């Protein structure tokens, strides 16, 4: 018998160190009911177990495997016909690439892959693209038909606020209920398988605040150094010194992140002692999102809320009128492009063996990480909601990047990602609250920015207002946005 | 057979105009299974039906009554043993009146009467008294031990904010879930027995805003008239003209609310066309709370936030240093006292007949109104949360009034109120959101008042700050309070 003729439904990868003992021999007798073949693993301390299971002899095998406690991992490998079906789904997906993804495609993927975790992220991306199409069209129209005042235009900002609140409410209370119903409704088997915890988690707030203060102070100092070298420093090599601010932040941020995770995030997450590992990973992601937030948006907020307004004060011991334009260009086009760029057995038996090996070793063969894929989308959303009023072409670039990212991620998560959910039944959370916070913050910042710079004294865009009126308007916009979001949430929840 | 020997468990009161037709005989024929006695009602167009039911022949009778559509009301009248037990419970309640009511008494009351609404209201009052006892002791201590600066003391204000947030969170997420579990857990029979509705309700927001603007403008005009009369008016009858402001406000508020209800609240509520009459009553109460809020809290807010600070500005075309003191005294002692003050058959057969008469006619015999009894408590809570920093004796007066009100309301709702829930099983909402709003607003107002008047230039208590810092502090306190409330809610909900 050969692996190809077997058409395995699952691989029981165990450490070959334990398979040196006859436990691997014993599990063969335990598998007297279903065919199995054992082959050496990727390394000398692993050995694959290509087995085929049905809906009948599924629960006993996993009930044994739970107590076996000598298995490295378990993968619900796709068989030949399922692999062909998913290849055909991908082939249908690649055609009409420029067109928005269609809902019925996601239903086929959810019925075939049976992965609610993938379905949730892909539904979020589909909703994002569908809502971004009208925003992209509106941005193009306001940029071209109303090119006279394409920067900080009142109508575009009203549309941005309304679109942000409506999209957040619609996703939270009209689509996410349906799609997350599949998280527990199907929940066939994730192959991975109280108040004191919340009290302990609250104790990390001062630590996050302190580290955010450290990061903010360093970034402010780096901005001061950059403005120094670019305005009032008269050295010969201007260009060479211009790289110092970028390398300084690009070397301090990873160091701060690594010390943060090594000494604060990991020990405190261990101290919390979460029941399930998924909760521990979610808590670590939530704690680590503060650094990402303060490293992604802080430079633009410093350039906009400070620098441009208060530059005239710091003349004693001419501001760049277009600094924010190129900064936003770099953070909305170049940065997203970079992120996309960096992120004796027979031939068929060897193909299956290499597929399992890629599932176990290669970075693209790792299991679908919903958190790391939601984080990039939410960061792009924050960029599109907080600063699209600067450049109305941000929705269009975001839409194009989203289409490319969707077409790449579908292929990766379907063909190469290690499966997690079996077809046969056997025995979002943080990114919603972060999305809501991003929506409110984006509405506030957009309204405040357009109040500030609609009649700004800087040519081609100081403020004809005071530091009191701006803050009062920001508070008013925050309150009105919260009220509008509450009304939308109630209206959509009643359905 | 006599009514006393019958010991009725329920009265089927039907209109005697319909009982002129032989339907009174038809229901008697249906009542061939359980004993029944029919007597003339309170008026010539009503007739009582003293009947006794058990858990067996109860559902068919009530299904007949539902199909009958000629009944006036149905009352689960207490029998002799239940009446004696409730009399004993009241007799136990009256003793230890000055002591806080005990939980086992409420457990006995809920087991005997089986009324979830009464249990909920009395649980709220019990929790309120229990939480107000330490606040009362703290107020006494700060008034007497720290009498030097008893007005607007920082420690008392911090305690007020913390106590408010903790009380709201504890009631919402530790006691209310348990007590409201009995709302549907028992739910034996209330004898009374979607997106378009929410959209239609939202259309009333501009109407409420317009009416609130009208009321606020009128109250501001009357405040200006009062300050003119008492400060810049040199007429002979200074005392007689002092009554005119109060007379004007007390005649304009009732006509304003009567036109509000007759022209706006009723037509719009009918337009929404709520399925249940309970929802209609709740919606009518919610819209009418804006007028009550603006009639109760605005004058003190006008006296504190305005008048005292800006009195010097309006000197041209000496402010009362104790105006707010006497106003708070009147609104926290006298007003609550006024509210409490203003709010051939045998002898036993006559007693039962008169009891049914009182159930059907007398105002104290009306069914227990949870909304009208929650509203008074919430208004007192709003006063105590917004303005107790002025006079630290407010918690003590509130506790005394609450104990008296509880001892009166237990007797009323137990002995005299018409019952709604049967023992045999047969086939809060607005005041929580209002409570949370009162908590946040009270924290904000207390903090702002303490900031303003701790170092006020008015003797015996202009502001050493500006109109910017005060608003900034108010916004900061609102955000901090909402964050603290969210943390408390999460901590208590995880349990």
């Amino acid at each position: 018998q050969t692996i190809t003729s077997l058409d395995p439904n699952c691989v029981i990868v165990f450490n070959k160190t334990s398979s040196a003992n006859e436990k691997s021999l014993n599990v063969e007798f335990k598998r007297l009911n279903i065919h199995s073949i054992i082959e050496p693993g990727h390394d000398l301390q692993t050995s694959y177990a290509f087995i085929r299971i049905h809906q009948d002899n599924a629960k006993p095998l996993f009930s044994f495997l739970q107590n076996l406690d000598f298995i490295e991992s378990i993968i619900p490998y796709h068989d030949t016909e399922l692999s062909d079906d998913l290849h055909k789904l991908i082939s249908i997906s690649k055609s009409k690439i420029l067109e928005a993804p269609k809902q019925y495609e996601l239903y086929n993927l959810s019925n075939l892959t049976n992965n609610p975790k993938q379905s949730l992220y892909f539904a979020f991306l589909q909703n994002y693209i569908k809502w971004l199409i009208p925003f992209s069209f509106f941005g193009l129209s306001i940029r071209f038909l109303s090119n006279f005042t394409y920067e900080f235009n009142s109508t575009y900002s009203l549309f941005a606020i309304l679109w942000t609140l409506s999209f957040t409410a619609f996703w939270l209370y009209k689509y996410e209920p349906f799609w997350s119903d599949r998280l527990s409704k199907y929940s066939s088997f994730s192959t991975i398988e109280s108040s004191v915890i919340m009290l302990k988690k609250c104790c990390f707030i001062p630590v996050a605040l302190l580290f955010g203060a450290i990061l903010l102070s360093f970034q402010l100092y780096c901005f001061a150094l950059e403005i120094f070298i670019k305005q009032i420093y008269n050295g010969p090599m201007i260009s060479i010194l211009s790289f110092l601010p970028t390398i300084l932040i690009c070397t301090f941020t990873p160091v701060l992140t690594v010390i943060y995770n090594k000494y604060f995030v990991e020990p405190m997450t261990k101290w919390e002692n979460h029941s399930s590992v998924v909760n521990a990973k979610k808590s670590k992601e939530a704690k680590n999102f503060v650094i990402i937030f303060l490293s992604s948006y802080v430079p633009l907020l410093i350039t906009l809320f400070l620098y441009l307004p208060m530059g005239h004060l710091l003349t004693a011991e001419i501001i760049d009128t277009k600094r924010y334009e190129d900064q936003f260009f770099y953070f909305i086009v170049i940065n997203q492009l970079i992120q996309f760029s960096m992120e004796q057995l027979s031939s068929s038996d060897m193909k299956i063996w290499s597929k399992v090996k890629s599932y176990q070793t290669d970075p693209w063969g790792a299991t679908f990480d919903l958190d790391a894929n939601f984080k990039k989308l939410l960061l792009q959303f924050g960029y599109l909601v907080m600063f699209s009023t600067i450049w109305p072409l941000a929705p269009f670039i975001c839409l194009i990047v989203n289409l490319i990212v969707y077409q790449v991620d579908l292929r990766k998560a379907v063909l190469y990602s290690k499966p997690e959910y079996f077809p046969f039944p056997i025995y979002v959370g943080l990114w919603n609250s972060v999305l809501v916070m991003f929506s409110i913050l984006g509405c506030v910042i957009t309204a405040t920015l357009t109040y500030m710079y609609q009649s700004c004294n800087i040519p081609g865009v100081p403020i004809n207002h005071s530091w009191i009126n701006i803050v009062l308007y920001a508070v008013f916009i925050e309150h009105v946005s919260v009220a509008i979001f509450f009304l939308f949430s109630s209206i959509l929840k009643s359905s």
